[PDB]
Formats: C-alpha cells, sequence, structure tokens
C-alpha cells in the first residue's frame, strides 16, 4: 500500500538473465528462489515498511532438546535479521530450554506438549493475532547463510534436496491408492520436504487443517502414509500450488550431497 | 481455496530451464510473463475455479470509433476466451460502436463521455461490483496470439517495446524535478507503455486515483509531464512495483520494430 522511498541499485537488464543455469519460475508463475534471482534491499523494505512479523514454530521433543541451543544461536545471526520474529518452542521439557540472547524485537515462547494438529488445532487464535506469517522447520538444523524475506509469501514449499534432479517415477508419494496422500506415477511437479514450509497464518492453518483431517481419515482405515505428515504435505501442495518454491539452498546436508556447483549458497542445513 | 482436479503435464525440471535468453523474473521476484514460462491449463483450472470475471476498457474517441471493430472481432478470438470478459467502452459516438457478435459468458457496455479519471472517479462502485480484475488497453491495435489470465495478478505494467533493451538513462521519463512524475536518471527499472496495465479493481482505483491527483498538482503548477499520464504511471509502478511483468510480446509493433528472435509470438501489435 505504502510508497518505497529513493533507492540505489543495478538496472534489471531485460536481456541478460541472471540464472541460466536452473529454472527460476514454475510453469503456474511461482518464483523458485535461488540466489541472484533477489535484491535483498528492494525486499527489506517493502516488508519493513509493512511491519511484518515473522513466526517460526519448532519442536523440540526428548533428544532433540539437545539441538536447540546452536538453532537458535544461528537463527539469531542468519534468520530475518532486522524484522520482527516470535520463536515458539514445542518441548517435553520445557526447563531444558537454552538461555539465548535475542536481539531486538524478537521473542520466544515455549509452549509445552505431552504437529499438523499442533499448528492447525490448539494454537489457532494465537497465531492468528501475534504474527502474519509462520514458518515451520526441524530442530536438528542450522543456519549458515542468509535466510530472510525473500521467503514469504502466502504459501511455500521447499525442494527435497534428494529429489530436485529426479523423474516424478523416482518421487517418494503415497503410491498406494487406499491413503489419502495417493499421488499417481503420472502426477507431480515437485518431491517437497516436510521440514521446511510455511506461508501466511491463514495458509497454514489451512494446510495443516487438511493434512491432519486426511492422516486421521488414513487412521480409520488403518493405513499410515509412507513418509507420514510429509506424503499429506506433497498431496496438499499438488491440488493447491505454492506461490514460491525454495531451491535446495533452504534444504541441504553436505556430508551426504556435497556442494553441487548450482548452489551458490547453503543456507539451512543438517547437523552432524 | 478450490482444490485442483488430476491434470496430466511435463514434469517442470529444475535443472533445464525452458528461457536461457531473457529476465524471466524481476529483482522483487515478480514474473516476467514470455511464451515459455507458463502452463495455460494449469492457469485456466485456478481462475475457472475462481469463477473470475475481467473487465476490459478502452476509450474510443473522434476518429479512432473506426478501430473498435477490428479491436473486439481480435479480442472475442484471442483474449481470455473461456472465462467471462466485461467490455466497457468509452466513447463520444454511443451510435457509431460497431455491432459484434460476442462468445457466451461476454458482454458489453457502452459508456457516453463528454482517462485515468474515468477509471477512477466516475465508475469506482461500477467496477468493485462486476469484475474481478480491470484490463485498460488503447483500441488502436489488434489481437494477433493469446492472451489470457497468465497476465492476472493485484498490479501488472507491460514493457514498452522501444526501451526493453535500453539503459535506464535512455528511458523517457520526466526528467524535470517539479514535476510529481520525475524520476532521477540514476532511478528506474523498466520502462513502462501506458497503453497495457491492469491488476485487480482495488489496485486499479489505487494507480488511477495517484496518478489522476499527481497529474492535478502539476496542474497547479503550470506543468505538463513528457509523456502525460504514462510518465505518472511510470513513477508510481517505480514506487509501487508491479507483482507481474508483460514482455513486449503484449505490445509490439512489427511495421515498426519487426520480428526479433526473443519474440516467440506477437500477441497485441499495432494497426497499420
Amino acid at each position: 500500500m505504502v510508497s518505497l522511498p529513493r533507492m540505489v541499485y543495478p538496472q534489471p537488464k531485460v536481456l541478460t538473465p541472471c540464472r541460466k543455469d536452473v529454472l527460476v519460475v514454475t510453469p503456474w508463475l511461482a518464483p523458485i528462489v535461488w540466489e541472484g534471482t533477489f535484491n535483498i534491499d528492494i525486499l527489506n523494505e517493502q516488508f519493513r515498511l509493512q511491519n511484518t512479523t515473522i513466526g517460526l514454530t519448532v519442536f523440540a521433543i526428548k533428544k532433540y532438546v539437545a539441538f536447540l541451543k546452536l538453532f537458535l544461536e544461528t537463527a539469531e545471526k542468519h534468520f530475518m535479521v532486522g524484522h520482527r520474529v516470535h520463536y515458539y518452542v514445542f518441548t517435553d521439557q520445557p526447563a531444558a530450554v537454552p538461555r539465548v540472547t535475542l536481539g531486538t524485537g524478537r521473542q520466544l515462547s515455549v509452549l509445552e506438549v505431552g504437529r499438523m494438529e499442533m499448528i492447525s488445532d490448539f494454537c489457532e487464535r494465537r497465531f492468528l493475532s501475534e504474527v502474519d506469517y509462520l514458518v515451520a522447520v526441524d530442530v536438528d538444523m542450522e543456519f549458515r547463510d542468509h535466510v530472510g524475506v525473500e521467503i514469504l509469501t502466502p504459501l511455500f514449499g521447499t525442494l527435497h534436496p534428494s529429489f530436485y534432479g529426479s523423474s516424478r517415477e523416482a518421487f517418494t508419494y503415497e503410491r498406494r491408492p487406499q491413503s489419502q496422500a495417493y499421488i499417481p506415477k503420472d502426477e507431480g511437479d515437485f518431491y517437497y520436504m516436510g521440514a521446511f514450509f510455511g506461508g501466511s497464518v491463514q495458509e497454514v492453518q489451512r494446510l495443516t487443517r487438511a493434512c491432519h483431517q486426511a492422516m486421521m481419515v488414513d487412521q480409520a482405515n488403518g493405513i499410515e502414509a509412507v513418509w507420514h505428515d510429509e506424503s499429506h504435505l506433497n498431496k496438499y501442495l499438488l491440488r493447491h500450488k505454492p506461490t514460491k518454491v525454495l531451491s535446495p539452498e533452504y534444504l541441504w546436508d553436505q556430508q551426504l550431497l556435497g556442494w553441487p556447483a548450482v548452489l551458490r549458497k547453503l543456507r539451512f542445513t543438517a547437523v552432524p
């Protein structure tokens, strides 16, 4: 709504593509986010002028509480820096949550538990009032480079690092027709990983509510989808196309997959 | 909101870009629409499921009423075919509007006049109720190929065919600091043409209301911007970035500019 200020930056040239090596837009005209496709300064302005608050939801259960210190400390270094961030840590051990020092405008809530349910059901009203966007990630990860407002959009998925070069026949979708998550062999755009997705609060409540109900249906029929909540996420994102797709720069494992030349940055990676 | 049906189409491959010759995304992550970037079948489904109505506004004044027959007849062949379309023809000669036969779900209103004002002021309430998107074009044009729902977005501009290969210093922006349309030599992404823009009703009313007020201010100071309403449009789109940019496939003149290889389709062109 509100007008951008004067800014100086390099002229985008229509006859010089920045990336020639990768697909940067999906067939339904959603950006695929790769280094070199965005000007972070333009994007930071747009989102700052809107006073954007980003929620990051993370689950730290049993032994996984050991990963929170490095998770949060690297998040403070690299995640949405300059913007308002609210961390929601779902844990069974509230007293084992490390004391991490947070930048200004950043806050942390510890929520005790006894996942798709948790985001959609219990914390329905709360998320609606406190944040503009919600991002859900796994805790056994660390930020290594910039992850910012370029990712933000009504609904996004992230390309699974094992499958970005594969044919759809190789994707590990649910292949049993009796599951709600069933996808035939001739369907599918991408294989999305369940460890990094988000969007606006409304699109995430919708997504998690849909996956939760479909998992309940599978449960009544005594069937469990091959990759659990990831299988249902892939089904949802097939039928409701994400408005941005994150490249595997946003979800990598260097130990297992090295560092191919297509990745100019490794932003968010598995912990040894 | 509503779910897409099963569809069969070629798998988008992340490591095979479709266009390597042109920029297909802006630095603020808006698609630039070129042939080969979109799957029209996916897009037609998304927009049909929403029951989308598109308004096309056109001004046919004095001698320009001579262009309406070819304009409307080629529009019936190529513009948003399969979707609900409402033409609004603003004219000083209602009786000279040709009788053109329209496809099902398509309608035409003739509105008498004595442009940025007309779209923003008089027809404020009307457009809000009747259509989801509004597109404004010049009448001295004809459709030669597909122009469809790929263009639709909250706010779009179109690249001026004379300037898509130019540096920003060459753009014919308003350069006098006394004009509201003033853009310094080191600012500017693109030169947008005033003959083809649109978006959702709300974003267009906003845009035309802003340009109208800025033109009134220039008028009080006895200044008229070098390219009139186009100068102000460029200023608005500098400060409020469009969410899609149309390539010069959507606005060409073959007589003046030929047919370079970058253009795989000429969709909407000047009349000899």
